[PDB]
């Protein structure tokens, strides 16, 4: 078992240039190999969950080009349709970003493939989407557990009428709104009743814009889709710097600042974890914001009660924050943080508890005491990379911390640590 161990850091002060954003990075691959065209993007972020898609649309035939870095890519568009037979198997990590929306995409025309991954990803839930695709059409068998991958896909996706499920996940419905557009009949997505992590949705629909594609949207209840669309090339695409990776940064600031700029993101960025920088001012740090960045100055810390179903990753953040923070912390409208990379509710918990808070593992709610002073703790972290990430900040203390298998942030964040070291400064 590998492990890291991280000195108290005494303050925090700097700029860091955000790596790409995740959920813009998978979305942009996958509409840039279905388009027409070749697409150019830079800014594409370079870790586990990327490399994931990079890899299955190898395997399905795309081609493309990597810069040293691999954070440029040309990709050469498949003007349509993806498609592949002999139940070729697409091995995706843990990658929700990849799984998801390849499990819908796929099912456009006839297909024989295989989606799989790592056992926690049959362990998350994927039934509510294959229930909406089979209404339109697709044919698609569970090969284990009922409800999760892995799936064998066999297409027949055309279109029609369509349910989904908006509770338990976002992605869903990404993925068929990603979909549908290139099936020959026109969809109605119908969502049953709520809609979580309602951004990501936004975030769905402004890449499909880019990629030239436009839905009707109403109220988020009901979406209305033409059939026999195509996705054209916008040319050159630059991915925005990941606003989930910049909570670390930025909270560091509120806790031990100094002022932290992160670079990449700005005002106008459509990642809902923007509204993270809110919650820290809520809280008593001082927030600027610019046309490409975002700084926050530390202020004060006090304790929130909030609904946090807007920014489920970034939220996070703030429950390791909430440890140096006066009086307790309430995250609230988190259910889902159950069925991610771990089960976070019970993870965040768990080991909030090792540094000495007192915590209230509540069924879709977090309560947070801090204690007087922190302790040590070697930290498990649940093969997820945002365990990693959110622990890190126990360092901002008199205590060291020792996070296990610190590799795991390359999920989506290979050089965490070296860019929280960047800022970290001794006086
Ligand atoms: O679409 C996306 O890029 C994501 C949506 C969210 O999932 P849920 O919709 O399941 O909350 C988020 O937690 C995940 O890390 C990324």
């Amino acid at each position: 078992m590998e492990s890291l161990t991280l000195q108290p850091i005494a303050r925090v002060d700097g700029t860091i240039n955000l790596p790409g954003s995740k959920s813009v990075s998978n979305r942009a691959l996958l509409l840039a190999a279905l388009a027409h065209g070749k697409t150019v993007l830079t800014n594409l972020l370079d870790s586990d969950d990327v490399r994931h898609m990079l890899n299955a649309l190898t395997a399905l035939g795309v081609s493309y080009t990597l810069s040293a870095d691999r954070t440029r890519c040309e990709i050469i568009g498949n003007g349509g349709p993806l498609h592949a037979e002999g139940a070729l198997e697409l091995f995706l990590g843990n990658a929700a970003t990849a799984m998801r929306p390849l499990a819908a995409a796929l099912c456009l025309g006839s297909n024989d493939i295989v989606l799989t991954g790592e056992p926690r990803m049959k362990e998350r839930p994927i039934g509510h989407l294959v229930d909406a695709l089979r209404l339109g059409g697709a044919k698609i068998t569970y090969l284990e557990q009922e409800n999760y991958p892995p799936l064998r896909l066999q297409g027949g996706f055309t279109g029609g009428n369509v349910d989904v499920d908006g509770s338990v996940s976002s992605q869903f419905l990404t993925a068929l709104l990603m979909t549908a557009p290139l099936a020959p009949e026109d969809t109605v997505i119908r969502i049953k009743g709520d809609l979580v992590s309602k951004p990501y949705i936004d975030i769905t629909l402004n890449l499909m814009k880019t990629f030239g594609v436009e839905i009707e949207n109403q109220h988020y209840q009901q979406f209305v889709v033409k059939g026999g669309q195509s996705y054209q090339s916008p040319g050159t695409y630059l991915v925005e710097g990941d606003a989930s990776s910049a909570s670390y940064f930025l909270a560091a600031a509120a806790i031990k600042g100094g002022t932290v700029k992160v670079t990449g993101i700005g005002r106008n960025s459509m990642q809902g974890d923007i509204r993270f920088a809110d919650v820290l001012e809520k809280m008593g740090a001082t927030i600027c914001w610019g046309d490409d960045y975002i700084s926050c100055t530390r202020g004060e810390l006090n304790a929130i009660d909030m609904d946090m179903n807007h920014i489920p990753d970034a939220a996070m953040t703030i429950a390791t924050a909430a440890l140096f923070a006066k009086g307790t912390t309430t995250l609230r409208n988190i259910y889902n943080w159950r069925v991610k990379e771990t089960d976070r509710l019970f993870a965040m918990a768990t080991e909030l508890r090792k540094v000495g808070a007192e915590v209230e593992e509540g069924h879709d709610y977090i309560r947070i005491t801090p204690p007087e002073k922190l302790n040590f703790a070697e930290i498990a972290t649940y093969n997820d990379h945002r365990m990693a990430m959110c622990f890190s900040l126990v360092a901002l203390s008199d205590t060291p911390v020792t996070i296990l298998d610190p590799k795991c942030t390359a999920k989506t964040f290979p050089d965490y640590f070296e860019q929280l070291a960047r800022i970290s400064q001794a006086a």
